[PDB]
């Protein structure tokens, strides 16, 4: 028995219900079974071995197979509180608003009877019948990965929809699926940085058998799926907050923050308790959804250290945060000794190194730190390349580059907190003549240059949902993300508000070439390690301000230059080929002679070419 809905694999009739809460003096089950009344029979055991172990508890018998049941813990006569633990909760201010064709004869909540959110409890569930047994996920350092809102990725906002996309994702060369928050969330419309019940998949995205369809689904094309999740902070609606109720008086909570950047109420991940919490939430994803591991949000709050509203103490080398993280990342490769834990961390490098090495001397991978290149890529597509206040120096997109020895790094242009590329380009680019950047079919091209110095390159990669056909900047504006340092037009959503949805740029040519040369890339990426090695040997000339930029691999299968104008005229780039001979062009069709290690390539502002040592094929 643990904390939460405990069912018996062999008798679908009967839970047992537990729940933490020192200091309480008595505890009821409520529930459908109960008719919403105080019943002796669901007064609940008082279990306290240690006075800072006390668990209420209850057998429940007599269930129908099958059935839903809403619950509550009713305690000391006052607090109706939805189990922590719970998997499924009704919510009476939004379920209404959930669409039947959202989430099929959803179970409505019982009005009247009770308030706030309920938990739901269901012996003798269906199993969903999982069928790819085989999967191998992708190397870690490996993993190109797409970030992706279900509410703004399809208009249904749902599983069932997801599935229907599958060949459009599989078809651009990713290897893992990254899902925004779908944990319970408050409402039913969020980025899902705004978490109530941690272990309970929100309701707005459709029902959990459909998640795993597309799991499994994902599974059966070799496409890892990752989910953000989100622990530093839980809402009001949290049970860990209304527990104890939401002051500083609350042992699980933090009144006030212990940082910045802080949103509800901030967890203390050094309490004994939070930490099973967190382990069983992490264990709960891998076991029942069978995800193939987690980007922690804010992981730098994870840290009872002081820093106030000092963003540069925070970032500084914490060893009680480092401790913290090691010791749920043990947790978790207990469970699963390859599950992905990416943070979202922005800490400073020794920490940061010390967590990508974690691990690699004794059977795991490292942690995975994002990495983010969004200002540099956006100084160079827009071509302002040497710019007063913003570095478009693109050197550290190679890990050794930013003195790490592994790649631990996910580099990416874009994430769902960033600007889009397009938006900067149409906005704000520069122009020499007629070349223009805020031209769409001149940005489109500058994406695809993008792409050639990013997806070239060691180490794991993200990409942010249609960067690929060009999103950003839309008609007039309006795909513009607020909060970047950025002045949006009047007609854009707020920064976390529904942004448009546009399938329709499937139908020009000019995107679906964008889509095209990238996933070209990353075709040629997942065959040829050059591109994905740590033995890879990677020179490159991305500076501060040069126009006419590149980069060598050498690797024992292949070599491989790439060559690109990020300026806005003709110009003759001058790459250092690693070897004499003949060099294939994988776009165009043709080779050159390199006579010379140091040769010249013509190239028009904007455009890039890929060489290799050996004929490989041509871009198809
Ligand atoms: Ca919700
Ligand atoms: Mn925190």
């Amino acid at each position: 028995i643990e904390d939460g809905i405990n069912y018996d694999p062999n008798d679908p009739t009967r839970v047992t219900l537990s729940l933490y809460a020192p200091g309480k003096s008595f505890v009821y089950v409520i529930g459908d079974f109960t008719n919403w009344e105080v019943d002796p029979a669901y007064f609940m055991y008082r279990d306290a071995p240690r006075p800072d172990s006390v668990h209420w508890w209850i057998t429940i018998e007599g269930l129908t197979p099958g059935q839903e049941y809403a619950f509550q813990y009713f305690i000391d006569g006052e607090l109706r509180l939805a189990d922590l633990f719970a998997h499924k909760v009704l919510d009476p201010w939004h379920d209404p608003f959930i669409p039947s064709s959202t989430y099929p004869n959803l179970k409505p909540y019982p009005t009247g009877k009770t308030e706030g959110i309920v938990a739901v409890l269901q012996p003798g569930a269906p199993q969903y019948q999982w069928q790819v047994t085989d999967f191998e996920r992708p190397p870690a350092h490996e993993l190109v990965i797409y970030e992706l809102l279900i509410r703004d990725f399809v208009a249904r906002h749902d599983y069932v929809t997801l599935i229907d996309t599958l060949d459009y994702l599989e078809r651009l060369g990713v290897n893992a699926i990254e899902l925004m928050p779908v944990a319970e969330f408050d409402g039913n419309i969020s980025w899902g940085y705004n978490p109530a019940f941690h272990l309970a998949l929100d309701k707005y995205y459709g029902p959990a058998d459909d998640l795993k369809r597309f799991v499994d689904e994902c599974h059966r094309r070799g496409i890892a799926v990752i989910l953000d999740v989100v622990y530093n902070h839980a809402t009001g609606n949290s049970p860990l907050v209304q527990l104890y109720g939401p002051t500083a008086d609350n042992p699980f909570i933090n009144i006030p923050a212990r940082h910045p950047f802080n949103v509800f109420y901030d967890l203390n991940h050094e309490h004994p308790y939070i930490q099973y919490w967190l382990d069983r939430a992490n264990r709960y994803w891998l076991e029942e959804f069978r995800v193939d591991g987690f980007r922690f949000d804010l992981s730098k709050g994870f840290t009872q250290k002081y820093t106030d509203d000092d963003v540069g103490a925070w970032s500084a080398y914490d060893a009680s945060r480092i401790r913290l993280l090691k010791r749920m990342a043990d947790a978790i490769w207990a469970v699963d000794s390859t599950a992905y834990i990416i943070l979202e961390h922005f800490a400073d490098n020794q920490e940061e190194k010390e967590l990508a090495a974690y691990g690699q001397d004794r059977g795991r991978a490292g942690m995975l730190l994002w990495h983010n290149l969004n200002r540099a890529f956006s100084q160079s597509v827009m071509g302002y390349l040497n710019d007063p206040n913003f570095s478009s120096d693109l050197t550290t997109i190679y890990y050794k580059n930013r003195g790490f020895p592994t790649p631990n790094l996910i580099a990416y242009m874009e994430s769902h907190d960033e600007q889009w590329l397009m938006y900067r380009m149409r906005a704000y680019g520069a122009r020499q003549g007629a070349y223009d950047v805020r031209s769409l079919p001149v940005a489109l091209d500058r994406m695809k240059l993008a792409g050639a110095f990013f997806f070239t390159v060691p180490g794991p990669k993200m990409i942010w949902q249609f960067g690929e056909l060009g999103y950003g900047y839309g008609e007039r504006g309006e795909q513009c993300l607020e909060g970047t340092g950025d002045s949006c037009p009047s007609i854009a959503p707020g920064r976390i508000d529904p942004k448009p949805i546009r399938w329709d740029y499937r139908n020009d040519p000019l995107r679906m070439k964008l889509y095209r040369t990238w996933a070209e890339l990353l075709r040629l990426r997942r065959e040829h390690a050059v591109f994905r090695s740590p033995e890879t040997q990677v020179r490159m000339r991305l500076q501060h301000g040069v126009p006419g930029r590149w980069i060598s691999l050498t690797h024992p299968e292949l070599s491989v230059v790439v060559v690109g104008n990020f300026g806005l005229e003709p110009l003759v780039v001058t790459p250092t080929f690693p070897q004499t001979g003949t060099w294939y062009d994988y776009f165009n069709g043709d080779s050159l002679v390199v006579d010379d290690p140091n040769t010249g390539i013509e190239l028009l502002p904007g455009e890039f070419r890929l060489y290799t040592n050996r004929y490989v094929g041509q871009a198809e």
